[PDB]
Order: C-alpha cells, then sequence, then structure tokens
RNA sequence: AUAACUCAAUUUGUAAAAAAGUUUUAGAGCUAGAAAUAGCAAGUUAAAAUAAGGCUAGUCCGUUAUCAACUUGAAAAAGUG
DNA sequence: CAATACCATTTTTTACAAATTGAGTTAT
DNA sequence: AAATGGTATTG
C-alpha cells in the first residue's frame, strides 16, 4: 500500500517520483487510449514536467502605458483642430483634411498632395523659407505681422505634439542676460565674508566656462583652473559644483559630523540648507543666495545655446543654429573631400549602405555610428581643424529632433506657445477668446494619483467622478473626485490589520504608531545599580519622565542619554548598567519633532483632548504627495493655527504605513481593566508586557476578541503569494503532479512529500556603480585604466574596480595586470555560507590576510581597514550589508552559535515561498479531524536544500552531466525522496526542522556530519536501524543497489507543457513596402506593397485542416490535408467562426469534426519510436531523449573534470582505464542520431572532428562529448562546436511527416496517453 | 516556526510623463544622352501610424497569469484509466 | 527540395503599495 | 539578452 512522492521544483521544470518501502520507484500498466493498436502500455513511475518560464506582467504594462499615451497624445491635437475647425473653413476648407490622409500615396489621395498649401508653388516656396519648423516657430513669436493660421496652427500642434518633459515644478523665465553678471554677485558676496583669502575675480569668461560644449562636472575644474588658489573640492568649488547641479561631501568645508551634500533643484533643498545654516549662521545663505542667482540661467544653457535678449523663442533659435551650422559645415566638407580625397565623395554622400553622411541622413546610422566612420577621415585632411573638435564636443551635422532632446522641458515649449498666441490673438478674435484653452492642451496631465480616466471598464482604473459627463484638460477639476481618487490610489493598495481585519493600518508616522513603538521597546528595559538585588523594569510614571524629558527634546535618544540625562540627572545613580536596548533606542517619536519644529508649541502637541486632529493631519500627510491637495485637506485646521506654520506644514511630508490600526493600538480594552494595549505599554505594574504578549495573555480579553474579528481558489491562491511569477508556475504545475501523482495510485495519499526548490543589463548597473563610486570618491582610476561595460563581468575585474584597485585586506595597491596571481576570499568563509554574490567576496593579494579561515576578517585586519572600507561604504562600492560583515570580528566575531545557525540552514529551507508551497500540500493533502476535533496528519511534507542531494551524489558517484537529457530533474526528485524519507527514518528528532506542522559545538558537530549513516567509514555497519523503534532506514548493500538501478533506468516520464502561445502578434519592426504576400497591413486600408508592414507573425496555435482546395482554370476540387498556423492575431476570429475563416482561406467542404488543436510543442511519434514536437505551422523539434547508461556518464563526470585526496587515485586511474568509454559513447550518439535526429551532414562533421581530435587528453575529449548532446537533446535544433569545429544547427522546416503519424496526447505525469492515428484521418 | 520595531538590499504589481526609432507622403532636382548611363546639385524638416482592432464608446480595453485527451460546463472546474 | 545566412523597437523620468533576506532589540 | 522561428537567397 505505502509509497512517498519526491519533487524538485524549478523555474522551467517539476521532477517527481514514488517510492515504496524499500526506496524503489514502482512501474504499472496503464490504459492507452484514441485509435492506435496499442490499449495499454508500461510506466515507470519516474519523470519531469518541463515549461517555457513563465513571465513577469512588465512588458505587458510597459506596452500598455504607451499604447495610452499614443491615445491622449492624438486627442491633444483634435482639441486643437476644433478650437481652430471653424476659423480653419475659412481660409482652406480641407487643411486638417490632407494633413490627416499625408501617409497615402497620390492615387489614395481625396486632396492635393502637398499638404500645407495645397498646390506645389506655395509648398515649395514655404520649405526654402523655413527649412525646418524651428525656422516658423521663432518667426511666428518675433514678428509681429498678421500670420497664415495653417502656419499658426503647425507651430502650436508641433509645440503641442512634442512637449517635452514634466520633470520641473512650477513657471520658468529664461535669464541667460548675465551668466558673466549672476557670477559676478557670487564673488563679492563671497569675497565680503571671506575677506582674508579674496577670491582673484576678474570675471574672465563666467559666460563661457560654465556654458562651454563640454559638460557641467568638467566645466568646474575649468573656472576654478581661471581663479587662482582655490582647491575645487572647496567652499568656492563646492558652491559653484550645486549652481551646476553636482553635490559636494561639504562636511570638510565646516568641521561637522556627517557628510552634508544639497542638490539646489531637488524640492528637499529648501528645508535642508536650513539644517546647514543652523550651523554656519543665517549669516550666509547670500553665499546660497547668490549660488541660484547664477543657478538660474545655467540650468537650461546645454539646450538654449542663444543670448536671449535678442529673441522670446531660444530654443527654436538654438535649433536654427544647429541648422544654419550643419549647413556651413557640410558644404566645407563637400569642397575639402572632392579638393583633397574626390575617389571617397561618393561613397559619403552617395552610398546609404555605409555610415558617411548618405547613411547618417537617408541611411540608418547614428549621430554617433556616423562620427566614428568619419573620424578617420577628417584628419586624414589638413582642413578640419576646427571641424574636428566639433566633432568630439558632438556638435557637427546635429539634427534638430535627436535622442538628446529629452532635457527640453514642457515649460520652454509653452513659452513660445504662448509667445505666439499672445501675437495672433491681436489679429484673430477665437485664439484671443481660447488663448487659456489652448495652452492647458499644453500643459495638462492626467496625475498618476488618478490614472486612466475610465466609467466601468477598467480593471486598472479607481478614479472617482463627482459627475458623470466626458473629462477634458478644461474640466478636470469639475469632474474628477481628486481626493477621492489621489486617497484610493493608496487606499487599494495599502495593508488591513491582520488582527482587527475590517481596519486599515495606521500611517507609519502617525504620532500615536510611534508612541506605541517607544513604550513596546521601553516596557522591557530594565537597569541595575549596586545595592539592588535583581535588575528591575522601568515604572509608568519612569517611562513617562524618560518619554516626556528625553524623546520629545531628541530625535534619537542614546542609551547614553538615558544613563547620565535621566539616572544620574534625576534618579542620581553614578553607575547604571541597562539591559534591552543596546546603543540608541530603535523607536523614536520623529513626528513628535518634525511637528513641535514647524508647529512651535509643546503644549498643543502634549494635549490630549486634539489627538483626533493630530492624527488626521499625518493621515492627509501620508495619503497625498501634492503639496496643493495636502493645502486644500488642510486649510479646516487653519483657525488652530499660525499663517506662517501652515507654508511649513503643507510641506512636511510622509510617506510609509505601519502594520497595526487605531483600534488596536489604543481603541479595544481589556474587559477586566477597561485598558487598551497602549494604557499597559504605558504602565503594566511589575509585569510591564509587550505589545506580542497582551496579544497572548489569558488573563486579558485582547486574545479572544481577536479570535472574533478573524475571517477566512488554488488558481488564486498560488498567484497572490510572494515570488517570481517564473517560480509560482512550477509551484502551481507541482500541486497538479501530486494531485495526478495521487490518482495513479488508487486515490491513496503519500506517507510523506519531499520538496525543494532551484535559487548588458547587469553589465550597464555595474558600471553605473563603479562610475557613481570613483565619482564620489574623486578618484583618477577610469582614467588610468579605462573600461567598457561588459568585461566588468569579469568578477576579478569588477572586484579591483570596486575596491578602487587596492588590497580590500592590507592597503597595498593591486597591480591590474597580476588579477591571475591574485585571490577571491569570502568574507563569511564557504566553510559556513553558500554566498557567491559580490556582498561576501573580496579580492585581495593573498587569502590569508584575512588571517584564520575558520572564522570573520581578523581584528586585526577589522581596525587597520575599517576606515577604508566606510570610504567605500559612502561610495555604495559595497554594502550596509558587506561592511557589517567585514568588520563582525570587533562585536565579538562569529560565535560557535552563529556557526552551528550557518551550519543548520545549509540542510534546512528558511525561504518563505518554499514553505508556502509545503504549507499549500500539507494544507491539501491534511483534511480530516478526529473524534476530538483535531486534525488528523495522513502526510508529512518535508522540505530539504539542493545540496543535501547534491552532496549525496558527488558522495555515492550518482554524477549528473545535465547537458545528457532532461532525466536529471526527475533522477533528483527520486533522490529527494529517498533521502529525504532515510533521514526522518534515521532521526525523528528532526521531524522538528524539515517536516511542515559548548551546546553550538555539538550541535554544529551533529549537523556538519548527520548524513553520516549513509557512509560506511569515518566504524558503521551495513544494515542501519532507528535506535528507539528499530525500523530499517539503510540497507547499506543492497540499498545504493537500487539507487543505481533507478538512475539507470532509461524510461523516464518526460513532458513537455503543450502550449497556446500568446503576446505580441508579429516583430515590431515597421518594415518597407515590397511585393511579398508576407507583409500585413498595418490598418485595414494600408496594403503593404504600397506602405510596408510587418512580416513575421506569431502562431497562437497551428490546426490541422482536411478538406478541399480549388486548382486550375477548371476550379477541379483536390482534396488537402495540412497545418494551417492560426496567427495570434487571427485567432479570435478563427474561434469565433471555424468554418467560414478556413472557407476565407481556400479550403472547401472543411470536415469540421476533424479539426485538431496544436499548441506549441505537440508531440507527434514517427517511425522507429522517432518522435518529433511542433514548433509552429511549419517547423518541428526534436522529440526523443538520449538515455545513455549510468555507467558512461560517471566516465564523462569524471573526465571532465580530472581537477577533483587518496580516492584521486581510484577515480582519476578508472578515467585512463575506460579510455574505450569515448569510442562506446560516440556510437552510442550515432546510432541515436542515425535514428531520430536525421542531420547525415552534421554526424559526418562530428565523427571525423571526434577521430581528428584522438591524440589529445582524456578531459579535452569529454568537455567537447559534453558538446555533442546539443545535437541529441529535445528541443529546438542549436549550434555547438567540437572543439574548434562549429556544428551549425539542421532544423526541421516542414511539419508534413507528423500529417501521417501518431499524435501523442500526454497527462501532466505523461502516465496517461490518448494516441491518434492522423493516417486514418485524411479523407 | 511567529509578531512589532531598526537599518540596508532585493523582488513584485500599478499609474502618469518624456525623447528617439521605423513606416508612407510632402519638401519641382539640373544638364548631356535614343537608351544604358554619366556629370553635378541637394540632404538637417513635417505630417500621419505605432500592435490589426474591439464595444462596453471610456481621453476605455487590446502582449502578464491560466491551457493534455475524452464526457460535462459560457466559464471556472468536475467526472474518466 | 537542402544548406546557408540574417534578423529580432530603444532609451528616459516621476509617484506609490506590498513582500522578502538578513544584520540587530523585545517577545508568543 | 539569447534563442529560434520567419524570411529570403542560393545551389
Amino acid at each position: 500500500k505505502k509509497y512517498s512522492i519526491g519533487l524538485a521544483i524549478g523555474t522551467n521544470s517539476v521532477g517527481w517520483a514514488v517510492i515504496t518501502d524499500e526506496y524503489k520507484v514502482p512501474s504499472k500498466k496503464f490504459k492507452v487510449l484514441g485509435n492506435t493498436d496499442r490499449h495499454s502500455i508500461k510506466k515507470n513511475l519516474i519523470g519531469a514536467l518541463l515549461f517555457d518560464s513563465g513571465e513577469t506582467a512588465e512588458a505587458t504594462r510597459l506596452k500598455r502605458t504607451a499604447r495610452r499615451r499614443y491615445t491622449r497624445r492624438k486627442n491633444r491635437i483634435l482639441y486643437l483642430q476644433e478650437i481652430f475647425s471653424n476659423e480653419m473653413a475659412k481660409v482652406d476648407d480641407s487643411f486638417f483634411h490632407r494633413l490627416e490622409e499625408s501617409f497615402l500615396v497620390e492615387e489614395d489621395k481625396k486632396h492635393e498632395r502637398h499638404p500645407i498649401f495645397g498646390n506645389i508653388v506655395d509648398e515649395v516656396a514655404y520649405h526654402e523659407k523655413y527649412p525646418t519648423i524651428y525656422h516658423l516657430r521663432k518667426k511666428l513669436v518675433d514678428s509681429t505681422d498678421k500670420a497664415d493660421l495653417r502656419l499658426i496652427y503647425l507651430a502650436l500642434a508641433h509645440m503641442i505634439k512634442f512637449r517635452g518633459h514634466f520633470l520641473i515644478e512650477g513657471d520658468l523665465n529664461p535669464d541667460n542676460s548675465d551668466v558673466d553678471k549672476l557670477f559676478i554677485q557670487l564673488v563679492q558676496t563671497y569675497n565680503q565674508l571671506f575677506e582674508e583669502n579674496p577670491i582673484n575675480a576678474s570675471g574672465v569668461d563666467a559666460k563661457a566656462i560654465l556654458s562651454a560644449r563640454l559638460s557641467k562636472s568638467r566645466r568646474l575644474e575649468n573656472l576654478i583652473a581661471q581663479l587662482p588658489g582655490e582647491k575645487k573640492n572647496g567652499l568656492f568649488g563646492n558652491l559653484i559644483a550645486l549652481s551646476l547641479g553636482l553635490t559636494p561631501n561639504f562636511k570638510s568645508n565646516f568641521d561637522l559630523a556627517e557628510d552634508t551634500k544639497l542638490q539646489l533643484s531637488k524640492d528637499t533643498y529648501d528645508d535642508d540648507l536650513d539644517n546647514l545654516l543652523a550651523q554656519i549662521g543665517d549669516q550666509y545663505a547670500d553665499l546660497f543666495l547668490a549660488a541660484k542667482n547664477l543657478s538660474d540661467a545655467i540650468l537650461l544653457s546645454d539646450i538654449l545655446r542663444v543670448n536671449t535678449e535678442i529673441t522670446k523663442a531660444p530654443l527654436s533659435a538654438s535649433m536654427i543654429k544647429l541648422y544654419d551650422e550643419h549647413h556651413q559645415d557640410l558644404t566645407l566638407l563637400k569642397a575639402l573631400v572632392r579638393q583633397q580625397l574626390p575617389e571617397k565623395y561618393k561613397e559619403i554622400f552617395f552610398d546609404q549602405s555605409k555610415n558617411g553622411y548618405a547613411g547618417y541622413i537617408d541611411g540608418g546610422a547614428s549621430q554617433e555610428e556616423f562620427y566614428k566612420f568619419i573620424k578617420p577621415i577628417l584628419e586624414k585632411m589638413d582642413g578640419t581643424e576646427e571641424l574636428l573638435v566639433k566633432l568630439n564636443r558632438e556638435d557637427l551635422l546635429r539634427k534638430q529632433r535627436t535622442f538628446d532632446n529629452g532635457i527640453i522641458p514642457h515649460q520652454i515649449h509653452l513659452g513660445e506657445l504662448h509667445a505666439i498666441l499672445r501675437r495672433q490673438e491681436d489679429f484673430y478674435p477665437f485664439l484671443k477668446d481660447n488663448r487659456e484653452k489652448i495652452e492647458k492642451i499644453l500643459t495638462f496631465r492626467i496625475p498618476y494619483y488618478v490614472g486612466p480616466l475610465a466609467r466601468g471598464n477598467s480593471r486598472f482604473a479607481w478614479m472617482t467622478r463627482k459627475s458623470e459627463e466626458t473629462i477634458t484638460p478644461w474640466n478636470f477639476e469639475k469632474v474628477v473626485d481628486k481626493g477621492a481618487s489621489a486617497q484610493s490610489f493608496i487606499e487599494r493598495m495599502t495593508n488591513f490589520d491582520k488582527n482587527l481585519p475590517n481596519e486599515k493600518v495606521l500611517p507609519k508616522h502617525s504620532l500615536l504608531y510611534e508612541y506605541f513603538t517607544v513604550y513596546n521597546e521601553l516596557t522591557k528595559v530594565k537597569y541595575v545599580t549596586e545595592g539592588m538585588r535583581k535588575p528591575a523594569f522601568l515604572s509608568g510614571d519612569q517611562k513617562k519622565a524618560i518619554v516626556d524629558l528625553l524623546f520629545k527634546t531628541n530625535r534619537k535618544v542614546t542609551v547614553k542619554q538615558l544613563k547620565e540625562d535621566y539616572f544620574k540627572k534625576i534618579e542620581e545613580f553614578d553607575s547604571v548598567e541597562i539591559s534591552g536596548v543596546e546603543d540608541r533606542f530603535n523607536a523614536s517619536l520623529g513626528t513628535y519633532h518634525d511637528l513641535l519644529k514647524i508647529i512651535k508649541d509643546k503644549d498643543f502637541l502634549d494635549n490630549e483632548e486634539n489627538e483626533d486632529i493630530l492624527e488626521d493631519i499625518v493621515l492627509t500627510l501620508t495619503l497625498f504627495e501634492d503639496r496643493e491637495m495636502i493645502e486644500e485637506r488642510l486649510k479646516t485646521y487653519a483657525h488652530l493655527f499660525d499663517d506662517k506654520v501652515m507654508k511649513q506644514l503643507k510641506r512636511r511630508r510622509y510617506t510609509g504605513w505601519g502594520r497595526l490600526s487605531r483600534k488596536l493600538i489604543n481603541g479595544i480594552r481589556d474587559k477586566q481593566s477597561g485598558k487598551t494595549i497602549l494604557d499597559f505599554l504605558k504602565s503594566d505594574g511589575f509585569a510591564n508586557r509587550n505589545f506580542i504578549q497582551l496579544i497572548h495573555d489569558d488573563s486579558l480579553t485582547f486574545k479572544e476578541d481577536i479570535q472574533k474579528a478573524q475571517v477566512s481558489s488554488l488558481h488564486e491562491h498560488i498567484a497572490n503569494l510572494a515570488g517570481s511569477p517564473a517560480i509560482k508556475k512550477g509551484i502551481l504545475q507541482t500541486v497538479k503532479v501530486v494531485d495526478e501523482l495521487v490518482k495513479v495510485m488508487g486515490r491513496h495519499k503519500p506517507e510523506n512529500i519531499v520538496i525543494e526548490m532551484a535559487r548588458q543589463k547587469n553589465s550597464r548597473e555595474r558600471m553605473k556603480r563603479i562610475e557613481e563610486g570613483i565619482k564620489e570618491l574623486g578618484s583618477q582610476i577610469l582614467k588610468e585604466h579605462p573600461v567598457e561595460n561588459t568585461q566588468l563581468q569579469n568578477e576579478k575585474l569588477y572586484l579591483y574596480y570596486l575596491q578602487n584597485g587596492r588590497d580590500m585586506y592590507v592597503d597595498q595597491e593591486l597591480d591590474i595586470n597580476r588579477l591571475s596571481d591574485y585571490d577571491v576570499d569570502a568574507i563569511v568563509p564557504q566553510s559556513f555560507l553558500k554566498d557567491d554574490s559580490i556582498d561576501n567576496k573580496v579580492l585581495t593579494r593573498s587569502d590569508k590576510n584575512r588571517g584564520k579561515s575558520d572564522n570573520v576578517p581578523s581584528e586585526e585586519v577589522v581596525k587597520k581597514m575599517k576606515n577604508y572600507w566606510r570610504q567605500l561604504l559612502n561610495a555604495k562600492l559595497i554594502t550596509q550589508r558587506k561592511f557589517d560583515n567585514l568588520t563582525k570580528a570587533e562585536r565579538g566575531g562569529l560565535s560557535e552559535l552563529d556557526k552551528a545557525g550557518f551550519i543548520k540552514r545549509q540542510l534546512v529551507e528558511t525561504r518563505q515561498i518554499t514553505k508556502h508551497v509545503a504549507q499549500i500540500l500539507d494544507s491539501r493533502m491534511n483534511t480530516k479531524y478526529d473524534e476530538n476535533d483535531k486534525l488528523i496528519r495522513e502526510v508529512k511534507v518535508i522540505t530539504l536544500k539542493s545540496k543535501l542531494v547534491s552532496d549525496f551524489r558527488k558522495d555515492f558517484q550518482f554524477y549528473k552531466v545535465r547537458e545528457i537529457n532532461n532525466y536529471h530533474h526527475a533522477h533528483d526528485a527520486y533522490l529527494n525522496a529517498v533521502v529525504g524519507t532515510a533521514l526522518i527514518k534515521k532521526y525523528p528528532k528532526l521531524e522538528s526542522e524539515f517536516v511542515y506542522g559548548g551546546k553550538a559545538t555539538a550541535k554544529y558537530f551533529f549537523y556538519s556530519n548527520i548524513m553520516n549513516f549513509f557512509k560506511t567509514e569515518i566504524k558503521r555497519p551495513l544494515i542501519e536501524t532507528n535506535g528507539e523503534t528499530g525500523e530499517i532506514v539503510w540497507d547499506k548493500g543492497r540499498d545504493f543497489a537500487t539507487v543505481r538501478k533507478v538512475l539507470s533506468m532509461p524510461q523516464v516520464n518526460i513532458v513537455k507543457k503543450t502550449e497556446v502561445q500568446t503576446g505580441g502578434f508579429s516583430k515590431e519592426s515597421i518594415l518597407p513596402k515590397r511585393n511579398s504576400d508576407k507583409l500585413i497591413a498595418r490598418k485595414k486600408d494600408w496594403d503593404p506593397k504600397k506602405y510596408g508592414g510587418f512580416d513575421s507573425p506569431t502562431v497562437a496555435y497551428s490546426v490541422l485542416v482536411v478538406a478541399k482546395v480549388e486548382k486550375g482554370k477548371s476550379k477541379k476540387l483536390k482534396s488537402v490535408k495540412e497545418l494551417l498556423g492560426i496567427t495570434i492575431m487571427e485567432r479570435s476570429s478563427f474561434e469565433k467562426n471555424p468554418i467560414d475563416f478556413l472557407e476565407a482561406k481556400g479550403y472547401k467542404e472543411v470536415k469540421k469534426d476533424l479539426i485538431i488543436k496544436l499548441p506549441k510543442y505537440s508531440l507527434f511519434e514517427l517511425e522507429n519510436g522517432r518522435k518529433r514536437m511542433l514548433a509552429s505551422a511549419g517547423v518541428l523539434q526534436k522529440g526523443n531523449e538520449l538515455a545513455l547508461p549510468s555507467k558512461y556518464v560517471n566516465f564523462l563526470y569524471l573526465a571532465s573534470h580530472y581537477e577533483k585526496p587518496e580516492d584521486n587515485e581510484q577515480k582519476q586511474l578508472f578515467v585512463e582505464q575506460h579510455k574505450h568509454y569515448l569510442d562506446e559513447i560516440i556510437e552510442q550518439i550515432s546510432e541515436f542520431s542515425k535514428r531520430v535526429i536525421l542531420a547525415d551532414a552534421n554526424l559526418d562533421k562530428v565523427l571525423s572532428a571526434y577521430n581528428k581530435h584522438r591524440d589529445k587528453p582524456i578531459r579535452e575529449q569529454a568537455e567537447n562529448i559534453i558538446h555533442l548532446f546539443t545535437l541529441t537533446n529535445l528541443g529546438a535544433p542549436a549550434a555547438f562546436k567540437y572543439f574548434d569545429t562549429t556544428i551549425d544547427r539542421k532544423r526541421y522546416t516542414s511539419t508534413k511527416e507528423v500529417l501521417d503519424a501518431t499524435l501523442i496526447h500526454q497527462s501532466i505525469t505523461g502516465l496517461y496517453e490518448t494516441r491518434i492515428d492522423l493516417s486514418q484521418l485524411g479523407g
């Protein structure tokens, strides 16, 4: 009867195995359904499910969000055309019709092909008069002359259409009138205070140097160069840093506590300056007044590059300069190339294919790809003197529309938009009467806290309407309830009190929430002086004066402060030792301080009779981020407060939510005492009970009242876990294999389920962290050893850069060409912890400079190096986590208790996800209750870490070569079943730690050697028993034997999950027109032979048609049987009317009741047990698994790594003994590949390659056999090298063979099969 | 194994915005030549599209999750060896 | 037909909630 | 960011 289940949960596989008492995996006979002459079959009960990874929702979200951007922009232009409609009709009554149809070829147009003026003469004139839209924008803001309404419309729409960013708050004037003189206010203002060291400002080029071709950061160097006697990381260089945008550590300058860096563009600034002027005197905020005064003019000096005075359109103006420069520079290049390099000319100005000018303009070639091409050419030429300097500044042959217009803020565009409207309203009454409407089209933007402006049909939407009626930029305030919405943007995402679940958690920053937080910490602090028997609790009256005096005076109260400023100065205990708070209090009344600073009244804060209000001010400050919406919900408390203080309060924003409600903390009462949880926290006699205590104390009513308030699908339940969708698929799927396994085993539940789980992109992150770290350190190491951002994947190199080219342990400089000669020491060593992240890795010359292997780095090191570790800590070149580990010896080091914990954790799974799995399964298997009404545990769910079985394999030579076939997942699921059951059969003490439901040295010893009852020598006999019960746990002579024979089994149930494909319709590339029945219409009317489209759709699923097709002039019907791929785009109509779809496709008399859905991976058996999986309507995949014998597996293992004590003779010799296992392994690929692969050319190439490399080492030949298994791997064909010969993939490019094959429909285990012969369907 | 707090790092989900890219058209190409073709002149800008589309008609929705077969269900999901 | 080869939309900002891992304090 | 099905070209 009795059996167990093993599972191995991955992202692309669940391995499963069924085992019985003797660790044997049984075999059974299962029915075989459908129409073959096979009615049944034998199956070993070991297998795996394979699947393509499930995916994150992000891609889908990003496309959705852009979709909405598109439909909104379209409506901006529509809002504008509607305003223009009635007056544009009088000037030219088809203008908007022939913008709408500009894209159509001349023969699909209703109107004249010339869009603006609807005739050629006037259109040619327009373009030579205004080469760029920028020429026209400028003209229309500067000229006073009445303008063509069409030329007005075009300037407004292009400002409204490409309208720049919403990242600066509020209004904006261009003042670059005095970058010369705004700077020269700063130097007399600083030269008034620092009269000792007066900066020699002759104002030599303040205008130029800040605001030059090259960067901001660089240009500071170039000003402090033309000022003599001045550190650039010094007070005048610090002010100028800020004036640009860079942040300086500013600490040095004034002798202060912490690194103090501002950016004058952050909103954080207003307040942050005053944090510093509180130190140095409000008598030097005129050094940060003359700072903004130049910071204004310089903000925009990278875009705008025209002295504004001479234009109100400095953006369009600059653009015109880029053009004019582009014209003058090009005409020069065209002279030079023709006097100096005539041969090349053609290539550079005609041949698009190459990245010359033609390639830049009419080819597909980047501003960058261009520059690269012609740097070679420009300098093999004595004329490019001033023209090559332009290339390096990136100022050469610039377009106006480019990657770097990212920076233009919407206010700039609004500047010119507003200007034009001021001009032409003087002549167009409707522009006067709609100036504000039109501007609101450019300006309005739905708030992130409002989301889609839906009406009952967006599962994304939360917005409320004060009124049903259409929302427009102009009626949004009056129709959207912005507060209701601003609130539910948050409330729909925030927790309910897990204890009182109809209650919403308080703001993290609520005054009440912070009170609860200290009293909980403070209630379990205890103290001692001499003359006291025991240490006592703090009392009620004691906690109050500590709260009243220290907590409401300092943000942080340090333990020093509690000792000195309390026990000495009130309690008169000159020496007091205290337990429960270790350096400073975790808890703090941060909100009491932030408020009393701004509100300025302790008598109001401390007054209990106005609590509800203060709780509604912090709720208003936490919910909302829109300083305006705050003000509106804060205005009702304007009687109670000073006007100067709403100024402060409105800005006092807060962020974060608690885990507990007001009702719990301070509403709900103990029946007896009538006292709230916070009441007990404030005073609880001599018991001083915690939060967690009061909640579990049967003498109190909290325990049962929480029991009262507590309340009550699978598919749903799994998708609500916190893990990667990729793991959440493996999760669901395993539950489904376990449900099927329980059925094959006759509804009988298992004795046990043993689960276990596994553990350019990160090349930009690293270089971005490397730059910012050194840029912060001010190190010249990237000047001295420049690096792309793709070699920093070499962990030795990356660590070298993350350590500023220094040894992490000794304070030597690290030679960057001797990383070969150097070591990567784990901080917490490998012995204790399996972390391979950079958080535990450290590059040193030798690893022995940490000191002793058997602990954290020496105290020696920790005190010598610490200073430099914090340099890297501030730099973000290490984490607080890394830094804490590195230093641990100074806080005692790795305690024998820590060490045990680290070897226990090598064996017991912590991961919260794997626990949920174990729980899901436990709660799913164990559903019955006994007479007394307690849950009967039929099934035991045992959680193992991978390391156990990985060891076990390495320890009794059950080696896995992952690349041989998909069997290893099933193998691990078996080994997890046996090692699982065997471990709790020997040690029922360990069900505590694996089943769901001097002290350190011993524990440590036990765990280190736990798995020894499998070994014979460390002494121990063949037969192993439980001491107490005397069960059998391992017939060591006979039981490994059964493991061998299970792993040697060739018939393992592999199943690839068949999957209807979903996602994007096709490749996204909008291809040019060609005559080709592959191009796909981007819109109904856009015939792609004229307009281009898409070429490369995804088949959602293939379908088997048996029908007839017309043939010849005659239309004489002929019978067809083939696959038609149904495209993702086609699918919904195919499904709507299966016939009318296929009939419209060509097919006739389509036999409706023979159509078969064949999603991707649908499996087919041909001849010789050769099988193929569908990849598409036209492409097959390798369907067979190659079942290499055990003996060859292990030989390939040991061979591949000869880099492996006295056992390395016996293991290393086996290899040289069985050199002829190679020929025998090659022959076994050949028999296989000849029978099922059918790649005649590729087998010939591997055969030759092999025979050609036979005089090479046994190691080098095993590394490369291990490559050949790609030839034979289940799945899509793929390339691989045998040594230096590549064998490109032999693909399956027709599905015709499967139409007469056997379709095999598999259950999820693959044990239940329906088999269809397609030879019996085709008429 | 669990709770609250503190700090750091991570991952998941949502909303609002921006800049390019690509596509067709418009920006009279000239001269010599029967033509092939040659010489030359030009180039930087715009419009419109950006999943086909869909009804629920919103400034909404349209790429995630879920899916052997048979029987039963709109479905979810149950039954079946 | 087979062998062969080339191709795949990209970047950027702001606002927010949750869970999880792991170094601490207090506990059931 | 591969990997692998769409696509075209060619032998």
